[PDB]
């Protein structure tokens, strides 16, 4: 195919073409969206994070879920101050796309004194059953550092937004981040941001799985009734899936058989059962696995092995089907647009924003690390290596131009 579909930019988009990489397809166009970089290069309250996931809402809104976050404040050249480090936390977005528009629902500590300790710190949003920190400690402003939760994906379900938690144990130090459980909070869609019933959690089971796989960390409802839900256990991706709509309906698990004979089976899958069901190639690799449709065709993008750069791209006739030819959509920079040092640890969570998509580009966002924790503090440009960074894929399609159908 001769054609290369360029693409129209709005320059009120504040999108900045990337050069071509060498990972990156010349019919591929990349963009930095410094709109949504400096939406989340804030000063007060949230100021830095992990996770970043979204969910569009039936009424405009865009729902914003959080992982370990700052909320505090940030000083003189971007140099992070006194925060908090909730274990989780939720936000919603309104048409506008200022900052005005980000309604942080966030349990805050206090907002009154900006002289004293404190100031725009907050709480986690849902803490886990287990977790140990009494409620005085809570209101003191602890937080939890045991039995923790965070982002799964979300769905919208008779007016109402069904949630998925992952329950995490940090207990044990060599194994820490241990995945041992999910959550399913039901969250009211009545009123508007602010409000006491706009994203109220109206119920929570804490007890939904106690599963090891994370089934469901990202997720795809599909036209034939089915919410399908992913999962990664060493690099490998497993799927299963919802009877209904309903989030909270039977699930049933995409399972291979010895003689390499897949099906569906209302049983949880040992993790070594789940690991030889892998849905895409066996010499592929690939960690937080996004799915979508767009014509006849699923394509999946996930990011390559060990915090790789390179951000992957499969694509197969089903939702779990046999998910094929793998592409390298584009590599993430080495280097972020940063005061002082722009070298950092791991780039991870590259994940996908359909609510975002102004004309079908793909938007894309990561999360950033340094390895030094005490560097996200006191430093010129120390805010900027914890929060997200985002990208716009143009003519992301192209990637199978060339190839045979499925």
């Amino acid at each position: 195919n001769s054609e290369v579909k360029m693409p129209q930019i709005d320059s009120e988009w504040n999108l900045e073409l990337m050069p071509n990489r060498s990972g990156q397809y010349w019919k591929v166009f990349v963009y930095k969206d410094l709109k949504y970089n400096a939406l989340f290069t804030r000063s007060l309250g949230w100021n830095g994070g992990d996770g970043v996931f979204t969910t569009g809402l039936p009424d405009g809104n865009i729902f914003w879920s959080f992982n370990d976050s700052f909320y505090g404040v940030i000083n003189e050249n971007r140099s992070r101050g006194n925060c908090s480090f909730p274990r989780n936390s939720i936000m919603v977005q309104t048409p506008g796309e200022k900052d005005e528009n980000l309604v942080w629902l966030a349990d805050y500590v206090q907002t009154n004194d900006p002289n004293a300790d404190r100031y725009y710190q907050v709480r986690t949003h849902i803490r886990h059953p287990k977790a140990t920190l009494s409620d005085e400690k809570i209101q003191a402003g602890e937080i939890d550092q045991d039995y923790l939760y965070w982002a799964g994906d979300a769905t919208i379900y008779n007016n109402q937004m069904q949630m998925l938690w992952g329950a995490v144990d940090n207990t044990d130090p060599n194994n820490l981040m241990r995945r041992f459980g999910t959550c399913l909070a039901t969250y009211s869609l009545e009123g508007k941001p602010g409000d006491a019933t706009y994203m109220k959690l109206i119920s929570r089971n804490d007890n939904f799985n106690d599963h090891t796989l994370g089934y469901g960390d990202t997720m795809w409802e599909d036209e034939d009734g089915h919410i399908y839900l992913y999962t990664t256990s060493n690099y490998k991706v497993a799927v299963a899936r919802t009877a209904t709509r309903d989030l909270g309906s039977q699930w049933e698990y995409y399972v291979a058989d010895p003689q390499g004979h897949f099906s569906w089976t209302t049983q949880y899958p040992s993790t070594q059962d789940a690991e030889n069901s892998t849905i895409i190639p066996l010499e592929s690799a690939c960690s937080m696995p996004w799915v979508f449709k767009k014509g006849d065709t699923y394509y999946m993008i996930g990011q390559s092995m060990w915090f790789g750069r390179d951000v992957l791209m499969f694509r197969s006739k089903h939702p779990y089907g046999p998910f094929v030819d793998q592409k390298t959509l584009f590599t993430l920079p080495e280097f972020l647009d940063k005061i002082g040092e722009q070298r950092y640890q791991h780039v991870y969570m590259v994940n996908i924003h359909p609510a975002l998509s102004r004309t079908g580009e793909l938007v894309i966002s990561t999360n950033t690390d340094c390895s030094n924790f005490w560097d996200n503090f006191n430093a010129p440009g120390s805010a900027d290596f914890y929060r997200p960074y985002f990208y716009r894929v143009f003519n992301w399609e192209s990637l199978y131009d060339n190839d045979a159908p499925l």
